[PDB]
Order: C-alpha cells, then sequence, then structure tokens
C-alpha cells in the first residue's frame, strides 16, 4: 500500500472561522490484507481525534482509506509537523508521512494593480491584472471584487519562486471593454498569513 | 501487477528553436527480474523507424528495473502533427503495449502579446518590474525572452501557461530592474516564438513615459 499526506486549504489556515484539515491517504490496499490503522502524532505526541472516513473502492484491485485530522490554526501557522502512520500487515514495518507548513521567516506580499495595456484597448474585452509578489510561504488565495460583490471571470497563475527564494503571481481579470470604460472599480484581494489580518485589498479604476 | 508504459512529449522550447534537439521518450516501468527484456518498435505515422537510442535497464530502489527509450523527432514533422508511437514487447504482458503522442490537436491560436509598465505605488521601490502579457494561445508550447538593445536581458521570470475560460492559454513573463534604468526612458522588449506567430516570432516594446 501506498501513503499520501494533503495539508489544508490556505484560506481556511487563515480564517478563525473556517476548519482547516490535513488528509491522510491510503490506496492499494488488499483484499488479503484490508486493515489499516492509522495514528497521528502533532511534533510526535500522539493525538486520538481523527474522523476515518469509510472506505471507497472504484475500480480497481484495491482501496483508499482516508484519515482527516482538524488542526488548530496556531499550531499549522507555527510550523507544527502532522505526522500520519499507517499500519498494515502487507507492509514490512508501518508507513509514516510528516507535512507541516513551509519553514522559514514569512514575507508579507506586495500587490500592485495594472490596467490594460492600450494595444488591448481596441479589443471587445479588456484584461485587468494584479501582481502579487515578494510572499512567503507561497499558501495564499486572491479573487476579485467589484461594487461589493464578487468578480469571478478570473483565472490566477500558480506561484512563481522568486531569485531570493520568495514567491509571485498574477491574476488576471477579463472584463468588457465598455464596463471598464465609464471609470468602475475592481478591486483585488488577497489573503496571505504574513497581512496584517490576513487580508489585504488593493483597487483598479479608469483613469 | 505488470509493466507500465508512459510516453512523453519534447520540451517546448526544443520544438521552437532549430539549433535545439526536440525528442520524445517512452519509458517503460515496473519490469521484473523473471521477465526483465523489454523491445521497442517505433513508428511515425504507421512507419516504423529504426533510430530511436534505447538505453539500458536501470534497477530502481523499489527493486524494478526501468527502461526507456529516445526518439529525436524532426522539427517541422512533430509541428504537422505526425503521431509518434511506442510500442513496448515484455513476457509478462498479454499483447504488446502501445501508446502514441503527437502535438496538442486542437486549432492553433496565435498570442496576443502586451507590454505592461509598473504600478506607481511600485515605483517608490528601488526595483520596478516589467510585465508581459501573452494571451489567447494555442498550443501551449510557448517560449518567452527579454531584451534591451540588440541584447538578452536575463533578470525575469516567466509564469507557466495557465488555462483560460475560453480554452487558449496565457501567461505573465517580470523582468526586474533598477527604478533609475527603467527611469531615463530606455527601451526594453518581450520576445515570443510560438507555432502560430508569422516566423514563430513577434516582439514588443515598453519604456517610460
Ligand atoms: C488503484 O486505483 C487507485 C485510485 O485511482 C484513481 O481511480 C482510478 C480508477 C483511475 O481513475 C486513476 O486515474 C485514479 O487516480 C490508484 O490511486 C493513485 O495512486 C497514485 C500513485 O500510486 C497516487 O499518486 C499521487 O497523487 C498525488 C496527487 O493526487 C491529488 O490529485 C489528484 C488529481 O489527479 C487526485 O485524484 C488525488 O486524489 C489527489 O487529490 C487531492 O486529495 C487531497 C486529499 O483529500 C486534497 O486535500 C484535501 O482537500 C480537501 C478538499 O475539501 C472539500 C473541498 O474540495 O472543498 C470540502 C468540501 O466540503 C467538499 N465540497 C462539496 C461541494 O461537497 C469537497 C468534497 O469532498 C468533494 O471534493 C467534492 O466532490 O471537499 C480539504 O481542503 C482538505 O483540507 C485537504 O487536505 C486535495 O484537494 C486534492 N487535490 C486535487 C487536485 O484533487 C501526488 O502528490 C503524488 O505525486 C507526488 O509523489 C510522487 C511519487 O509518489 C512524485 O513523483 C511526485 O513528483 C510528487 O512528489 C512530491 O512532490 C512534492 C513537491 O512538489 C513534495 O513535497 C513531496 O514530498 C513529493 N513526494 C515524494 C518525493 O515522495 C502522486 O502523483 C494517486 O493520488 C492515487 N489516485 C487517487 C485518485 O487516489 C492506484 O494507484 C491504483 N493502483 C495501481 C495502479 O496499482
Ligand atoms: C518503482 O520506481 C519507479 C521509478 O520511480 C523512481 O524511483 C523510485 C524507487 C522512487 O524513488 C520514485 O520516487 C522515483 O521517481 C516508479 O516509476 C513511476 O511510475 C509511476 C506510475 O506508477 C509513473 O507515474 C506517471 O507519471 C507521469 C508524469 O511523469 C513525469 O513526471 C514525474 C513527476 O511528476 C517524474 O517523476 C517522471 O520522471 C516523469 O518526468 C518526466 O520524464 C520525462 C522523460 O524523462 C521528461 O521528458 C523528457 O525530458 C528530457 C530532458 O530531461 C527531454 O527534454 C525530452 O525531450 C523529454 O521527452 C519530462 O521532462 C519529465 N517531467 C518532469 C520532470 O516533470 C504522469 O503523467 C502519469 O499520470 C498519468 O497516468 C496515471 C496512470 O498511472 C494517471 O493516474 C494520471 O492521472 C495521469 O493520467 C493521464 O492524464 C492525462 C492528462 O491529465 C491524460 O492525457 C490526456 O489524454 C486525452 C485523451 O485520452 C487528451 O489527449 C488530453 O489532451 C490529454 O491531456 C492521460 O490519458 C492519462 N494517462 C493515463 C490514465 O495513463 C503517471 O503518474 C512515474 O512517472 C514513474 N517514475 C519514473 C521516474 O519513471 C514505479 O512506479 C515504482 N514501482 C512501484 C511498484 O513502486
Ligand atoms: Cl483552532
Ligand atoms: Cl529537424
Amino acid at each position: 500500500p501506498s501513503v499520501f499526506l494533503f495539508p489544508p486549504k490556505p484560506k481556511d489556515t487563515l480564517m478563525i472561522s473556517r476548519t482547516p484539515e490535513v488528509t491522510c491517504v491510503v490506496v492499494d490496499v488488499s483484499h488479503e490484507d484490508p486493515e489499516v490503522k492509522f495514528n497521528w502524532y502533532v511534533d510526535g505526541v500522539e493525538v486520538h481525534n481523527a474522523k476515518t472516513k469509510p472506505r471507497e473502492e472504484q475500480y480497481n484491485s484495491t482501496y483508499r482509506v482516508v484519515s482527516v485530522l482538524t488542526v488548530l490554526h496556531q499550531d499549522w501557522l507555527n510550523g507544527k509537523e502532522y505526522k500520519c502512520k499507517v499500519s498494515n500487515k502487507a507492509l514490512p514495518a508501518p508507513i509514516e508521512k510528516t507535512i507541516s507548513k513551509a519553514k522559514g521567516q514569512p514575507r508579507e506580499p506586495q500587490v500592485y494593480t495594472l490596467p490594460p495595456s492600450r494595444e488591448e484597448m481596441t479589443k471587445n474585452q479588456v484584461s485587468l491584472t494584479c501582481l502579487v509578489k515578494g510572499f512567503y510561504p507561497s499558501d495564499i488565495a486572491v479573487e476579485w471584487e467589484s461594487n461589493g460583490q464578487p468578480e469571478n471571470n478570473y483565472k490566477t497563475t500558480p506561484p512563481v519562486l522568486d531569485s531570493d527564494g520568495s514567491f509571485f503571481l498574477y491574476s488576471k481579470l477579463t472584463v468588457d471593454k465598455s464596463r471598464w470604460q465609464q471609470g468602475n472599480v475592481f478591486s483585488c484581494s488577497v489573503m496571505h498569513e504574513a497581512l496584517h489580518n490576513h487580508y489585504t485589498q488593493k483597487s483598479l479604476s479608469l483613469s
């Protein structure tokens, strides 16, 4: 059997009202040795409050069993290490995977808005650009708003590693030219552990 | 419990630069001790070719063999959509396994390239960012660089292609320069190589004011 261990979603870690979870997944579990025992550790100390999910096997030969551990906000953000230890009779010894937040001094993103280029103005639809740079770790969420409303015609690049070891990305919002024209305000919001209140916002409007 | 085959395309830049060597790579994993022998046959639009470079078997740390065969593809053949087939034979298989690969099938689309200058807020910094937006392209194979004067500017990073809502791709490239240099009206240029551009190449420029 094989073990994979997944982190929580960026927003879940940053918002006190949401529930950050770590997920331990076991695949390739045999019918002859189907029994699968999970032990979880938080910086080496065993915890007993994981919620094991029912096994679901479509469609190939084995089965994957997933155990979900809720993590404390402060613990994840302080870099504690979550260990999933999986025991099964088909293994030589128990398998152990360990996950945490990336290690090192957090760095605050700088956020800049850029308007469409002149050449793009000749088009029917235009692109509003949000540059987010200098952040560490790479865990981040970006969204767009207009008129106190979520704008959803955006796509965001994955984080890219910069030369100093920090990260950058860009988010592009697509809007009708005529709408950009007439001076509506559009906003780029960023959630990241190093921002004050884990949140900042920048705005962009026709000049 | 048998061997598995994976077939990889060439790197985007290799397909676009005449001076580089585009290769297709056929990889076989989970080859046992009891049936260690793997045989490769390669086909280019169904016609067998005999000039792949096959490597010796290598024992992996998990106690199976990995065996790889590399076929060089002609630039024009890959770009014209020829289909490369790797057929793998091994005694532990019921029948030979076949994988086929070619360039992506959709309607090609020419990238639109736009340059964007630093934001005002960034101007207060020591170093500023020049941004190149490349969008609307298909397929995703592309290469981007920066120049100032004739010469290659090398303080840039580029995002991978991202899938847009219309099924085409976009990316951004960021060039980092000293504020004082941007100031004084130097020209910087963003160049893009893509199969759908005329001469597979276009260039845009950016300057202060
Ligand atoms: C048998 O079979 C099996 C199964 O299979 C399947 O099926 C089949 C039939 C077919 O189809 C196939 O295809 C499939 O697959 C199999 O299995 C397999 O296995 C394999 C191997 O063996 C593996 O692999 C691995 O993977 C990984 C990844 O993955 C991912 O992704 C994918 C996609 O594709 C998927 O699928 C998966 O699953 C995953 O996913 C994930 O998951 C997770 C967990 O859970 C998560 O997390 C989480 O999340 C959550 C969420 O939540 C929610 C949401 O969403 O929101 C909530 C809510 O409430 C709800 N909603 C509603 C509305 O309701 C939701 C719900 O629930 C639903 O969803 C809806 O529907 O939910 C939360 O948030 C939490 O908190 C968290 O935690 C996530 O999200 C996901 N994602 C996605 C995208 O999806 C990977 O990773 C890997 O890789 C790695 O490793 C490797 C080796 O191993 C290498 O090579 C690579 O490279 C990597 O590495 C790495 O790297 C890194 C860096 O980068 C580092 O760090 C590390 O360390 C490394 N490592 C090492 C070196 O080692 C691989 O690839 C897989 O997975 C599997 N699959 C599955 C599916 O499972 C088997 O195999 C068979 N057998 C045989 C063949 O023999
Ligand atoms: C044992 O071992 C072995 C080995 O391993 C090793 O060692 C060990 C001991 C350890 O240590 C580890 O860690 C190491 O590694 C193993 O093996 C393995 O196996 C596996 C299986 O199981 C596999 O997997 C696969 O993978 C893939 C990917 O791969 C890649 O990546 C990775 C990371 O991620 C890496 O690792 C690898 O290596 C690879 O890489 C690559 O490579 C290549 C070659 O080399 C390259 O290329 C090249 O390059 C050069 C330079 O250098 C030149 O340039 C040339 O030109 C070229 O060619 C590249 O670059 C690289 N990359 C990177 C680095 O990045 C993946 O993909 C896969 O996946 C798939 O499949 C699966 C199944 O199985 C699934 O599940 C998934 O999902 C997928 O699926 C797919 O999907 C897709 C999409 O998404 C699709 O497609 C589609 O289609 C449609 C139609 O239908 C349309 O067309 C569309 O459009 C499209 O898109 C498809 O369909 C699908 N498919 C299928 C389903 O099939 C997989 O995952 C791996 O790979 C391996 N490894 C190796 C190394 O080999 C074994 O396993 C063991 N065993 C035991 C028992 O344990
Ligand atoms: Cl908490
Ligand atoms: Cl050639």
